[PDB]
């Protein structure tokens, strides 16, 4: 259906490309079971279908050790064809194949360079005396002689495009050599085959351009016009400029390229008359498609719009796709990123009826652009696109490209070693060993973020799970929450229920739920927004619930993401309890918030994480279930907990064996983690200052402390105090106990 | 161009996108468009004393055109050129598929009813998109890179039901696109309990629109605004969605905030097309979610901040009574705190009806632990009444959350086999009851007294 | 031979004073490419269409010398978030921006440079891969990086001897 555009059927005619053994550049060999079915006999000239409307003519030919399924080609006939090894390729016999009255062939820049003999003398003559070779325009075949085999390219083919070379065709090398560059453009053409992901969005674009000037006769027949507008919108990055790329590479009409702000000029009436002039060059070369690049530029809300000149370009845009008189099959597409900045009017069926959505590829998606991108990289054994696919979570495919070339440039820097900048040229030796690596790509990620989140990120103090001492439970369970709905789906799915993708850690001053923040943001395999409460609140008026709203998109534009809000009751408080706070501007962030976690619009893989010193006054709206839905307490450490954060902050200081860990945690009842921070902390303190007067006398001598002892940690034990008062510690086992008598039951068990 | 039109009579004069060449002079910076204004004027007045010139004109926005241009002997007739009823939508498709291929099986009275806020330009794309689909199906015989197709196929080319069944499922209005959110798939026996609701809401959608002839008969006007109010989880965006899947009428779903700019008159600019746009795609469904928001008591914020609130609000008030009765626009607000509602909104002929959704009873309970299970596989010996007595208090979100606690203990004990199979390489078919005393255990009341 | 295109764009931000412009004016001597200064408000002029011409003329004249390299210093002036300015002016030299460094028509040899003391008020299109490639910071020196800028500065200068740049260093 959809996707029945997209594939090939495989029709009997298209052949796989083989590498052929011993055929020249205008031959081609194929087994004798499929001549038999083709019909096609020895000797006989037939016409080759390739991409990017390439074609090429070659003698057939029967090869034994060619398959029934292949072709075997030279990697000229390739070059001609633009067609890769394995591609499969129609092929259909030259209809009225005529000798060449005259062909002109011009040679490649590079090779011309370094021959002292002539050209046509020394190549074109022997070659083509007596070839009897069928060529076609755009063909492009490697000579050999000479101290360099010389590249010569057909530009004028008499009869065109299809001719015969013979003896008494006339033979020139007059004229400009072609340039090398030229050439390497014209190979790297994108094609839909370079597009990934969105199989379905290139299946509808492809039936919108592509079917109706293949086949106009199926819609003659069925009596209906075919769509006329296309719209491409979704974030930067995604894929709309290479689809368009794509599109005028490889169609049959015309197209004419409108680049947004190009059309302004500063006379009067110029822009509407350069916009009329391309819908004119449109019109005259009729089959045609219209790119307007960046719409969003100059088609803006005639109700927003504050100027004349660019309301009067909006509706002259809205008069040429619209009117009196109707375009005569003329196509127009345009891409925008914020599809909605455009005016109302031309996203009706008349001028943009068709609006295609590029959106974020999901895993399989980006393993195949990343499959697409790298086919043409040099790559090791070791490389395992699986897992690049698999670690690069937000990524819309420009970061994908950005992290094959970080990848690149982190292999050539490998070999800085050998290269030299201040030599003028390179080992081939070098060149050979020069290829990207599994590590290259390691590193690559490594320094990989999504474009998306370029604006919010924070450096992290780089926290693991190790660290961390106690809250094994709380460890188990975060995890558990990042991994399960995005490692095992399908679990989900069999048992058809939506996972729960919201936490709030509430508790005293000092117990780890920031410190819980940083090993997620570290650790898991999910992108980290980190918020600071009170940094999305602004002055005017609208504009605080505008960065609450954008937040969120970014946040879902990169899922599977984590949204940390550090300080919760500063941005959530219980509404109506602010007497000033502007036009209850407070009361509308939050309201806000609460449709953002819970609403209309379909959940997507975005889980918010809270953190809160007073769970009390946060408004119990943000506490229901489906928003914020599992409330865990991180208490003060008990005994156990307090060995394990004293062994964890000492794990990589050098402390000597008599300090017992355990008497400390014994002594200390009621501290925090921060205060069990602080005395080794202080202990350390201490130490250095021993060290420093110990260094000071051994100066004044001439003119210590290996590691951490006891006495150090009885002066700091001295010093200590309990951060947090049993007063604090009350009130919040108030709010536990008033959720778990809430609760109605301690034990629940069914009847039997 | 009027000297030309003098000199061949009688002639009509066309004018399109009139907005384009005559705006508000006042609201004019420039010049030359002035000029043009006055100078449109003058030539009106001065086909006044034309004998056999008539000029027509044509705007998407009746509003923008300079009022001075709707004064009477200028444009003196108006024609409000209206989206069409269920009549006129099947003439415009009799009209357009008279060349088409229609099958035998298609009948367009059908299709007509189905579509609501169609204005004829979306019934075109409606017959193109199921042309489309036609096509497709006959794209597994023939290929896009054949250069030609058999007479036979040519010849099965035909629209089916089946293919307006796909128009209709893929059609949406032009003017909704602009306002348009994915909605989760809910059906009514999702939501447990609330039946009174449901037919409330059912009645109060279907019989002004099916029925209006009782309506005038009994000389009520019918009420067009509702109110839900209640606590925290108990199923008022779950009926608006519900009311979005099921219910043929369009709906407008709004965030409260998203009004909203710090430009001086763009959150009055953008209530009153929001509700313009309501009114073109009648009968539709305009549903305020978090009414608090934009609704709050007067005088707060013209005593603290700049104080557009109070002109919002005055500006919802306005557009509400505007609305005239005969038009299909219902509206529905949400609340869980509706005692910072001003009132003034909750006045008569304004959000008449209020409808408090309770914290659910025991049988309501019941129907909410039935429907969240009906597509999870679950042991025949879990005990769905008992849950529901012990759970007094309970709101719908938190039973939500015990299954879901038991699911994730489910997936839980499932991956630990797996990787204990695994790791001797180198189990739940359905939740048990253990699952849900354990999610028990971790249920707490969302809502206190 | 790797195989890919290299980088083709920077964005150099950091603090007032910490050496953005001293590292273009670097680049520019050491280098054998054609350089052109844009200036980030220089650019703009009262006429509808005369600054995204002044963009045109300036990537078109880097196209027409290869291999070039553009350097547009305070970029934040001249590419601010087109959602959040009002003026249409704005928004449309962005988008000239946007479609000038990656659009359907691709730069084969230019180099595009930017220095910018804010980097978050730049259009978050512009920080995207293919029109700045990467994100240079340009930070406050350390004490051994402020000891050389100082023995840099320093070696034109006539010094006595009891000059001790080590101390120097260590009291900034
Ligand atoms: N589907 C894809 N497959 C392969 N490469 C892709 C794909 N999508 C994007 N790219 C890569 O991203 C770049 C093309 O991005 P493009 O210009 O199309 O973005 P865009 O949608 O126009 O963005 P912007 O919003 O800035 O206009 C190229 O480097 C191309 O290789
Ligand atoms: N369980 C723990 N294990 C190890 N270190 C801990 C633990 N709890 C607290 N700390 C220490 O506490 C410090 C940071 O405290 P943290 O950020 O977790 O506090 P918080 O609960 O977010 O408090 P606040 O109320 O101030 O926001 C670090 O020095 C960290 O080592
Ligand atoms: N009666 C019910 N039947 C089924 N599910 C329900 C019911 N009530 C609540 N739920 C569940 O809880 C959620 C419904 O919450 P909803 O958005 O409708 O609440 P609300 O009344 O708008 O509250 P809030 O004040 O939090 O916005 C959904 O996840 C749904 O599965
Ligand atoms: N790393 C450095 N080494 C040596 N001199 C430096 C260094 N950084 C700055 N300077 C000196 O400081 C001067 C000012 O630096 P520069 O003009 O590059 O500032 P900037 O960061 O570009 O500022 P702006 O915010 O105005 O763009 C330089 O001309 C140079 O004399
Ligand atoms: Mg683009
Ligand atoms: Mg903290
Ligand atoms: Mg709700
Ligand atoms: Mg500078």
């Amino acid at each position: 259906l959809s996707t029945a555009i997209l594939k090939q059927k495989n029709r009997p005619n298209r052949l796989i490309v083989d590498e052929a053994i011993n055929e020249d550049n205008s031959v081609v060999s194929l087994s004798q079971p499929k001549m038999d079915e083709l019909q096609l006999f020895r000797g006989d000239t037939v016409l080759l279908k390739g991409k990017k409307r390439r074609e090429a003519v070659c003698i057939v030919l029967s090869d034994d050790t060619c398959s029934d399924e292949k072709i075997r080609m030279n990697r000229v006939v390739r070059n001609n064809l633009r067609v890769r090894l394995g591609d499969v390729i129609s092929i259909q016999p030259c209809p009225d194949v005529k000798y060449g009255k005259r062909i002109h062939v011009l040679p490649i820049d590079d090779t011309v360079e370094g021959i002292t003999g002539n050209l046509f003398e020394v190549y074109l003559k022997p070659y083509f005396l007596e070839a009897y070779r069928p060529i076609r325009k755009g063909d492009i075949f490697l000579v050999r002689g000479g101290m360099r085999a010389v590249e010569f390219k057909v530009v004028e083919t008499d009869p065109s495009p299809y001719c015969i070379v013979a003896p008494d065709t006339v033979i020139h090398c007059e004229g400009e050599p072609i340039k090398r560059e030229d050439e390497e453009e014209s190979l790297n053409e994108v094609g839909y085959d370079d597009i990934g992901g969105c199989r379905k969005q290139l299946a509808q674009i492809k039936e919108m351009v592509e079917l109706p000037l293949r086949h106009p006769a199926l819609f003659k027949e069925i009596g209906v016009k075919p769509p006329r507008g296309i719209l491409l919108y979704g974030p930067p990055g995604t894929g709309k400029t290479l689809i368009a790329r794509a599109v005028a590479n490889e169609t049959g009409a015309f197209f004419f390229l409108i680049n947004g702000p190009e059309i302004m000029s500063k006379l009067a009436g110029e822009s509407e008359s350069n916009l009329r002039k391309a819908f004119e060059e449109a019109e005259k070369n009729a089959p045609a498609i219209i790119f307007i690049d960046e719409l969003d530029a100059i088609a803006p809300k005639r109700e927003k719009t504050h100027g004349e000149v660019e309301r009067r370009i909006v509706s002259q845009l809205l008069t040429l796709m619209d009117g009196l008189k109707q375009r005569a099959h003329v196509i127009v597409m345009a891409a925008t990123n914020r599809p909605n900045s455009i005016d109302p009017a031309l996203r009706r069926f008349g001028r943009f009826d068709r609006e295609v959505d590029i959106g974020i590829p999901d895993a399989t998606g980006r393993l195949e652009i990343l499959q697409i991108h790298t086919k043409n990289m040099k790559l090791a054994d070791d490389v395992d696109l699986e897992q690049v696919a698999n670690e690069t979570h937000g990524h819309v495919g420009a970061d994908l490209a950005a992290l094959c070339s970080e990848a690149a440039l982190q292999a050539i820097r490998k070999k800085m070693d050998l290269i030299d900048l201040e030599d003028e040229t390179i080992d081939a030796e070098v060149m050979n060993s020069l290829a990207v690596t599994m590590d290259d790509f390691r590193w690559a990620l490594s320094q990989s973020n999504p474009s998306a989140l370029r604006e919010t990120v924070v450096e992290v103090p780089q926290v693991t799970w190790e660290d961390i001492g106690g809250l094994e439970d709380v460890k188990r369970e975060l995890q558990e929450l990042v991994q399960y709905p995005v490692e095992h789906p399908d679990k989900f799915l069999k048992f058809g229920m939506t996972p729960s993708k919201g936490v709030l850690f509430y508790g005293p001053p000092g117990c780890g739920k920031t410190l819980l923040a940083k090993a997620i943001a570290n650790e898991c395999q999910a992108n980290f927004i980190s918020i600071k409460g009170p940094e999305l609140l602004t002055m005017w008026f609208g504009e605080s619930e505008a960065n609450v709203r954008e937040i969120f998109d970014k946040a879902r534009q990169a899922a599977p993401c984590v949204l940390f809000f550090d300080q919760l009751d500063s941005i959530a408080k219980a509404r109506g309890g602010n007497i000033g706070d502007g036009g209850g501007a407070a009361d509308r962030v939050i309201n806000q918030i609460l449709t953002e976690m819970d609403g209309m619009s379909t959940k997507k893989n975005v889980f918010i994480i809270g953190a809160t010193n007073r769970p009390d006054i946060i408004d119990p709206a943000i506490l229901r279930p489906g928003r914020l839905d599992q409330l865990i307490y991180i208490p003060l450490p008990d005994e156990k907990s307090r060995v394990a954060i004293l062994k964890a902050n000492l794990r990589k200081s050098p402390v000597a064996k008599d300090v017992d860990l355990e008497f400390l945690a014994k002594m200390t009842n009621g501290f925090s983690g921060a205060d069990l921070t602080e005395i080794c902390q202080r202990a350390c303190k201490l130490a250095i200052r021993e060290s420093i007067e110990s260094e000071i006398r051994r100066e004044r001598e001439r003119q210590p402390v290996p590691e951490i002892r006891r006495d150090h940690f009885e002066e700091a034990m001295r010093f200590a105090r309990r951060s947090v008062s049993d007063n604090d510690i009350r009130k919040y086992e108030m709010f536990a106990q008033t959720l778990q008598q809430s609760r109605g039951f301690g034990s629940f068990r069914f009847p039997s």
